[PDB]
């Protein structure tokens, strides 16, 4: 009905709703109508789609059992099933729709392929899939948000192997740090290296790894952070030219940084609105953008010498933001990652707890004010006292100074009782409500924690892999080279892989069936039927 | 095999410290620093006294547990100290314009985060400074600290502890 | 030997043999 | 595995051999070229059989069990049981 502006709809509308579900995955399905008498190009896939759309599980499983390119289809089906759960009109059907469980079959099959010939499993995982409009498996895995699939051991092994590039090895951390510190030690055999121009290629293969680029970027970031702290500490001078030197240096640094950020956010694209949405998707980019906004406000400060102080405070806030951004490295470490994710998860309820505690604080302060003394000549001093008292509760200083003076004694005991009630109920709740959800996310959501950590690992890895192969200063030269290049401008092993995949799938299915066959309950059922038949035939 | 044991390793480092103390006793001009070295060596010898706690059935497993959970606490302290420093540097700009002597600033900026655990909260300079826009930011940052550190230092700890 | 699963397996084999021999 | 278990069932000086086998199995896990074989290699579980047998001997005549535990083992080049237990980090 919307497009037009024995049922009427044809295969055109089916292709349209499919593209609506998956844009880059299956945009070209059923290329307006062709000749109906023509045979199908890939029958099993079409039947699989028709089955899974009508929410007919067993039919879909069977159709999948007779088709090629298994894991890709299994992930796409999970995507479509999870999609057709919010658009459901009946909650009864919505529950069973949300009970699809295709990702389980996908992971099971992929484990079966990974068990043997993992060297081919890795090729499959990045192989182009022919039926689904030339789309890689990881793209579908991402579009389906299949966190469970990433958590697979083979996926993590592939991530690790890509994390070290061609120079992969065991590579102890200290040995790597030393080899990076000693530019000549790399030519020696300090670590294993996989297979005038020779030394150039060797150094290229060295710096091309992701780990070394990550270390270099974190070193440069830490160094620039320290240097900016220095320039803000002592070089915050009047607007003569000399003081502005370090300032314009930091300005150029921030310019290169924001250029690299906008490149990583906008050229990593169908539409400009698509690039904007995907850039706004990440929260790290969000704090990056707010930090650049704060730095712009600081530049506006540097423009005007009359409001230099408030703008110095703005620069201080921007530095606080840049320092908060330094926690980005804690996710990569196996010991620090999950802890950081846990701390991130438990950040919601603590805010409301602080809100309630502050509300209670204020009521106590206002009450104490009436009982403290009659009126006040200056609001300021009262502001200082009434602010410091509840703020010092955590401190434990308990400066009942004014109260002692006031007694010189009926308002003291009420204050003591209220402070005791606070130091008990807050002390209790702040860990009681905390430990429950903490152990929850740690054990019952241990899977959630590990999965989120592995997901962030994959994201960081794929982000740093495409990182520019140059210094952030030289990144300008890289962009210029790209713009200049823009202005100036197999099959048989694939069939072997496909046959191997189908064979492994058939073997896995047969093994699952045979294992189900000899279960105890099936044995009792069969023996019961048999003894009943024997008893009937005998009499 | 001798280097395999860690107890022998601290034994050897203690003998090294005692050798440095002997070298001190050789020279009367550097007697003070060497007295500090002897103090450190005595601290090491005293730390070695925990060796007996392993034999007792009640103290042994507890000592082993304390030994096991000694890795993550170091990185936690590292992160906490990093956060401490950023807050201190920020507060410095908002505190006041420049500084005539680095020393006093060193004492203040060291004592403040060190006193957070203490709870003394010597916002003395801040009170003087107001004589008032930098105070509330300091209070908010100290509250954020005394909540998030208080939370994590037992949240991340109890999981691995019960583990 | 005398585990429950082994008992069920043996009894199943036995009843199957009996059913085959009888008919 | 099964061949090794059977061969062990027909031999003397049990627990010493059972610990030495665990040592060798744990050793031949880092020197493996294929992770698939490495997993099942690391799934050896000989120390379980060693401990089970030693418990069986300890159940009766512990006065002799203690002698066995420090006895010299003839086949393994005159080596005590505890030495193998240590070298295997059992
Ligand atoms: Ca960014
Ligand atoms: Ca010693």
């Amino acid at each position: 009905e919307e497009g037009r502006l024995l049922p009427a709809f044809s295969l055109h509308e089916v292709s349209r709703v499919l593209k609506d579900f998956l844009h880059d995955a299956c945009r070209g399905f059923y290329q307006w109508l062709p000749d109906l008498s023509r045979k199908s190009e890939d029958p099993w896939r079409d039947l699989f789609l028709w089955a899974v759309l009508q929410n007919r599980y067993e039919m879909a499983t069977y159709f999948w059992a007779m088709g090629r390119e298994g894991v890709a289809a299994a992930l796409a089906a999970c995507k479509i099933i999870k999609e057709m759960s919010h658009l459901e009109k009946e909650a009864e059907v919505a529950r069973t729709m949300r009970e699809a469980k295709y990702e389980q079959l996908a992971l099971d099959l992929f484990s079966e392929c990974y068990s043997n010939s993992e060297d081919r499993a890795f090729a499959l995982l990045v192989r182009r899939n022919h039926s689904w409009s030339r789309t890689t498996c990881l793209h579908l895995a991402t579009e389906a948000d299949a966190k469970a699939f990433f958590a697979h051991d083979g996926v993590q092994a592939f991530l690790t192997k890509i994390w070290w590039g061609d120079m992969a090895t065991g590579t102890p951390i200290l040995r790597l740090l030393g080899a990076f510190t000693c530019p000549a030690l790399i030519y020696t055999n300090l670590i294993s290296f996989s297979e005038a121009a020779f030394l150039l290629t060797r150094w290229r293969k060295f710096w091309g790894a992701p780990v070394t680029v990550f270390l270099g970027n974190v070193v440069m970031y830490f160094a620039f952070l320290f240097l900016f702290s220095y320039v803000l500490l002592v070089d915050f001078r009047p607007p003569p030219q000399g003081p502005s030197g370090s300032e314009v240096t930091l300005y150029f640094w921030v310019f290169t940084l924001v250029l690299e950020e906008i490149r990583q956010g906008f050229f990593t694209d169908t539409r400009l609105v698509k690039k904007f949405t995907l850039y706004v998707e990440d929260n790290w980019n969000k704090c990056d953008m707010v930090a650049i906004f704060l730095f712009i406000v600081g530049v506006t400060c540097r423009m005007v010498p009359s409001v230099f102080e408030a703008g110095r405070t703005v620069l201080a806030i921007d530095f606080m933001v840049f320092t908060l951004r330094l926690i980005h490295i804690f996710a990569i470490h196996k010991q620090l990652g999950p802890k950081i994710i846990i701390v991130e998860r438990m950040m919601k309820d603590v805010f409301f707890f602080l809100f309630f505690l502050s509300v209670w604080l204020v009521a106590y302060g206002v009450t104490t004010q009436a009982l403290l003394h009659p009126h006040d000549g200056r609001l300021e001093w009262i502001f200082r006292r009434v602010l410091y008292r509840p703020y010092l509760q955590i401190f434990g200083q308990i400066p009942l100074d004014e109260i002692d003076e006031a007694r010189v004694l009926y308002a003291n005991w009420l204050v003591i009782l209220l402070l005791v009630t606070f130091l008990l109920v807050t002390n209790v709740l702040l860990m009681n409500l905390l430990i429950a959800m903490f152990s929850y996310t740690f054990q019952v959501v241990q899977g959630n924690a590990d999965m989120f950590w592995k997901f962030q690992r994959y994201h960081l890895i794929v982000e740093y892999h495409g990182r520019p192969a140059l210094a952030p200063p030289f990144i300008l030269l890289s962009h210029l080279s790209l713009v200049l290049k823009q202005v100036f401008r197999p099959d048989p092993v694939d069939q072997k892989i496909i046959t191997w995949e189908t064979v492994q799938k058939e073997n896995f299915l047969s093994t699952m069936e045979k294992r189900r066959r000899d279960s105890e309950e099936e044995v009792l059922r069969k023996t019961a039927h048999r003894v009943d038949l024997i008893a009937k035939y005998i009499g």
